[PDB]
C-alpha cells in the first residue's frame, strides 16, 4: 500500500516468494486440508446438443487458497503482486465430467496477497456431458459440472463453494443465444469402491435457457 | 504437515530414475491397467471408429521410492515427469491420447505408484451392432510400446456403473479385460497387453 | 544501425536489467500501455450465435526506462525475444478462443526505453452481429485489459484499413477505441480496459 | 534385467551420444532402413486426391560408438529419442504434420543398432483414382532425409509384406492389396548432390 | 571426400554454437543482412470461392550468410545440418496469412563452410487473397507478402529470385508464379520494411 508501484520492492517480494514457494508440494499449514475456495462465473454458453447431452461453455474459475509461508509484512511494501503460476503451488483441480481439455484463454498468472492468500482466476473454455434436457422449456435445462482435486483427498484438500448469484450477469454475455437462470454451487464428497478416502468437490449446477 | 511431504519429494527425486525401468531382481515390472469408462462421445458404424473418455487406472511399484512412514505421510502427489512411467500405448488408436487431468501420480509409502489419467482418444474397432439390444463390442489393445514381456508384464484386474455418465447417448452392458500377448513375424520376443472389451449400445 | 557487436552487447545489457516477471513501474506511477488494434480481416461471421472470427495486428507499447542505453554511437532499436522482457498481461474479456499468434514473437526495444510489440492475432469473440446485412452495419465491441493488474499498476491508453484486407467478404465502416473502466461487485479495485468498437458490414 | 546395469548403460549412451551429429563411421553414409507397416486407411477423398492414414514407421540405423559388451548386462534398453541422433525423415507429399501417437522411445541394441518405430497419422496428396474399383488406387508416399545427401544418409528400403495382415485393421473400410518400396535417388538444380528417398506404394481399395 | 569425418562434424557444430548468436542479426560491414526468399509451391488444397481464402503448401527456400560461422572446408566437410535453435534466423512472416504457418518438416538448416545458411521449411498456411475466377481460363491470382516482422531495411533486406515441385494430383494447376521486390511504409513508423510479393496465378483443372 502507498508505495505499491515500487519496482525494487516487487522484484524482492518475487525473489522471496521463489525462495519460499515449493510448487510441487501442497502448502498444508499444520494438518488441516488446504481450504481451496472455488467459484465459477460463466461468460457464455456456446454450443449445446440436445441429442448428445454436451455443452460447450466459457467460465471464469475464481479460485483461492492460502500459503502463508509466502506471506510478508506489507507495511511499506506493496499489498499484492502477480506471479506466474509455474512459480506457485496450484490446486490440481479437474472436472470429472469434462469431455475436452480445459482451454485457458488468459495469462497464467496469479495474485499473491501479502497475507499469503493466492487468487487464481483463469478463463476456461470446455465441453461437458450433462443434462441438456428441457433447454427450450422455460424451467430450463440444468447442467451439473463436478470439480475437485484429481489426486488430493479430503484431509489434504477441501473445497469451499461460497458463491453469489446476484452479480451473475456482470459476467455473462449479453449476446448469447442463451440466458442464465441460476447457478448453484453445492459442496459434496465422493467415495469410490476401489479406494479409501473421500474427495471434496463443488457441484456447479447451471440452469439456463435458449432465449 | 508439509516439511515432511517436501522431504519425501526430495527423496523421490534423489532415488527416482524417470527413464530407467525399475526391475526388481530380474523380474518383469508388473503393471496393472484397468480402464473405467466415463463417456462414449462419438461412434461411427460406417468407418468402425469410436471416441471415448476413460480413466486409465494404472499401478506398478518401485521399492527404491519406499520410505518408513511411521511419522510421515503415507502417500504424496508427485508430477509424473519425476517418475518412471510405463510407456503404454493403445495399439489400435487413431488419435493421440489427450489427457484431461493434471499429470500427477500418487506415490505410496511402500513404493506403490498410483497413476490414473482421464484420457480422450479415438479407436478403430468393431462397432457392428451398436443399435442392437445385444450391442456392439469394441476391443482396445493396451500394452508397452518398447518393453517385451520379460521387462514388463501387463496384468488386468477389474462395478462400471459408478463412473459412466448417466447422460451419455449410450449405455454400458459389460466391460471385461483379459491378458493377451503379441508377437510378430519380424520380431523375436512377446509383448504383454491387456485387451479391454467394451460391450455397449444406444440407450 | 548495424555494427553487430553493439547489438550483442545491447541484448546482454537488456538481459541483465530485464525483469521479465516484474512490472516496470516508475515513481510509484502505473505502467502506461498504449494499445491499438489494426484489423486485417474478418474471416467468419455468425449471426445466429453472435460470434465473429477476426484477424488483427495488436500495436502494443509501453516503457521500461531501465532498459535504456546511450545510442549516440549505437543502434537506436533492437529486436528482442519477448521471453526476455516483461509484457503486459493483456487479455480480451469477451474472447471465446485462445489468441492464436501468427507472427515471430519478438519486440523492438528502443534506446529510450520504449518497447514496441505487435503480434498478429486470430481470435474468436462473442460480440454483436445484428445488422451486418444492413447498410449501417454490425457493431462489434472487444474489451481488452490487463488480466491481473488493477489501474494503479497498469493503465491502458486508447491510442482505417491501411491494414484491412481488400479480399474480405466484409468492409470496415469505422473503428473507435475508447478507454473505459471496469469494476466488480466483488473486488475493490478498478481495471483499465480499452473498448474497441468495430463497425462493419457485408458488401452486396 | 538388473536395474543398475540398465541405469549405467543409459549413462554411457548419454556420454557418447551426440543427438545433433550424424553417426558416420569409417566415412561413408549412415544406412537408414525404413519400413512402413500400415495399420489403417481412415479417409480417402477421390476428387481432392488426398488420403489420411495410420502407419508404423519401422526405422533402423546403426551407431557403433553406442555399443557395449552384453555378456553380463542387458542386450537392449529403451531410450528417449531426444537422447539420440535420429534421421531427419520427411514425407515430401505430406500435407499435414506427422502426428506421433506412441511414446517417443527407441531401443538401443548392444551392437549399437537403433530400433525406432513411431506410430504416425498423416495426410498425403496422392493418387486415389480407382479406389472404388479393384485394380485399386495406388497411393505413392515419398520419404527421405530433409537435409542430408546420399553421401551422408542412405536409405535402405528392404521390406516384406507377407505379414501385412499382422498390422492392418480388420475393421478398416478399405483393404490393402499390396505395398512395395523402391529406393530412388533425386537430384536438385539447387544442389550438386543427390538425396535418396523411398517410394512406398499403397495399392488399396474398399471392400 | 572428407564430408564424413564424424568428429570433424562434431567440432564444426561445436564451433558453430560458440560463434553463433541466435538472437542477434548477423550484420557484416554495416550491411543490411541480405535474405533471399523463394517459394516453390507444392499444393493447393482448399480454395474457397466465397471466403476468398486458399490453403497452400510451399517450400520456403530461405538463405543468408553469417561469415563468422565460416571454416576451412579444405580437409573437413563443406556443410552440416544444424538445428535452427542454434542459429539466428530471419523473423519472416506472411503479412496476409490468416493461419499460423504449420511447419511440416524437421526444423534443421545447412551451414555451408563460407557462412551461407540454407534453410527450407515446407509450410502449410491459409491465406486471405483474391480467388476470383478460379474455374476460368484466366485463373485466380493470389498474392503473398513475406517480410521481416521486426527488422527494417537497413537491418534486413529481402531479395527474390516453374512448377517442378507442384503436386500433379492437385485439383489445380499453376499458370505462373512471379516474385517481386517491394518496400512498404506505414503512417505509423518512420522507416520502410522490405518484403517479397509472390504472385500465384492458378486455376481448377479442365
Ligand atoms: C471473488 O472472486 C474471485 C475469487 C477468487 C479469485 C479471484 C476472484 C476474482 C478476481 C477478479 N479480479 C482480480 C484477479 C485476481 C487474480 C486473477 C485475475 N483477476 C479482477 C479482474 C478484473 C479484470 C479481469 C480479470 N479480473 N475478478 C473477479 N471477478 N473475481
Ligand atoms: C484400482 O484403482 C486405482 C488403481 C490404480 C490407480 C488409481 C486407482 C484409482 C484411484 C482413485 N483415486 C485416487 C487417485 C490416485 C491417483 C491419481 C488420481 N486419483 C480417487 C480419485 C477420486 C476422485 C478423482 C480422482 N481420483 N480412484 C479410482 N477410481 N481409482
Ligand atoms: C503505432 O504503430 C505501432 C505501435 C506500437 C508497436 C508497433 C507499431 C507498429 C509497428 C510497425 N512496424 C514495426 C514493427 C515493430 C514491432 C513489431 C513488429 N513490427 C512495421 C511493420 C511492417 C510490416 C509488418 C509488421 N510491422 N508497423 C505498424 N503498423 N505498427
Ligand atoms: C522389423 O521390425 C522393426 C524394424 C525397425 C524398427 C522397429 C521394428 C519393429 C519393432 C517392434 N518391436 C520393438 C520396438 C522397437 C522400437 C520401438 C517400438 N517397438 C516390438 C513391438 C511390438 C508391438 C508394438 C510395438 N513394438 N515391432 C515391430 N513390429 N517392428
Ligand atoms: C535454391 O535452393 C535453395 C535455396 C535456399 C534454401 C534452400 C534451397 C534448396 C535446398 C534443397 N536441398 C538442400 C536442403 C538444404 C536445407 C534444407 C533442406 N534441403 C535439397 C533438398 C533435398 C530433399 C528435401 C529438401 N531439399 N532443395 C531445394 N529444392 N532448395
Ligand atoms: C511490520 O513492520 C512494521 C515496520 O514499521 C512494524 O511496525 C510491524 O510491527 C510489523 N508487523 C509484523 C506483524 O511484524
Ligand atoms: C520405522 O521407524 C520407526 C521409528 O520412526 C521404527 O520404530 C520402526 O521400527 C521402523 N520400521 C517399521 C517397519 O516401522
Ligand atoms: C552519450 O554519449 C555521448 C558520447 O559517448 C555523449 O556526448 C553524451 O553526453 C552521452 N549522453 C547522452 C544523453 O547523449
Ligand atoms: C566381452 O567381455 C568378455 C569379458 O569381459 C571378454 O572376455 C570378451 O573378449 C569381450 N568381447 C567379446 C566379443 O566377447
Ligand atoms: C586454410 O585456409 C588458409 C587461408 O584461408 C589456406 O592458406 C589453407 O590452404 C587452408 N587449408 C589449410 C589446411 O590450412
Amino acid at each position: 500500500y502507498k508505495d505499491d508501484d515500487d519496482k525494487l520492492d516487487r522484484a524482492d517480494i518475487l525473489y522471496n516468494i521463489r525462495q519460499t514457494s515449493r510448487p510441487d508440494v501442497i502448502p498444508t499449514q499444520r494438518d488441516r486440508p488446504v481450504a481451496v475456495s472455488v467459484s465459477l462465473k460463466f461468460i457464455n454458453i456456446l454450443e449445446v446438443n440436445e441429442i448428445t447431452n454436451e455443452v460447450d461453455v466459457v467460465f471464469w474459475q475464481q479460485t483461492t487458497w492460502s500459503d502463508r509461508t509466502l506471506a510478508w509484512n506489507s507495511s511499506h511494501s506493496p499489498d499484492q503482486v502477480s506471479v506466474p503460476i509455474s512459480s506457485l503451488w496450484v490446486p490440481d483441480l479437474a472436472a470429472y465430467n469434462a469431455i475436452s481439455k480445459p482451454e485457458v484463454l488468459t495469462p497464467q498468472l496469479a495474485r499473491v496477497v501479502s497475507d499469503g492468500e493466492v487468487l487464481y482466476m483463469p478463463s476456461i473454455r470446455q465441453r461437458f456431458s450433462c443434462d441438456v434436457s428441457g433447454v427450450d422449456t422455460e424451467s430450463g435445462a440444468t447442467c451439473r459440472i463436478k470439480i475437485g482435486s484429481w489426486t488430493h483427498h479430503s484431509r489434504e484438500i477441501s473445497v469451499d463453494p461460497t458463491t453469489e448469484n446476484s452479480d451473475d450477469s456482470e459476467y455473462f454475455s449479453q449476446y448469447s443465444r442463451f440466458e442464465i437462470l441460476d447457478v448453484t454451487q453445492k459442496k459434496n464428497s465422493v467415495t469410490y469402491s476401489c479406494c479409501p478416502e473421500a474427495y471434496e468437490d463443488v457441484e456447479v449446477s447451471l440452469n439456463f435457457r435458449k432465449k
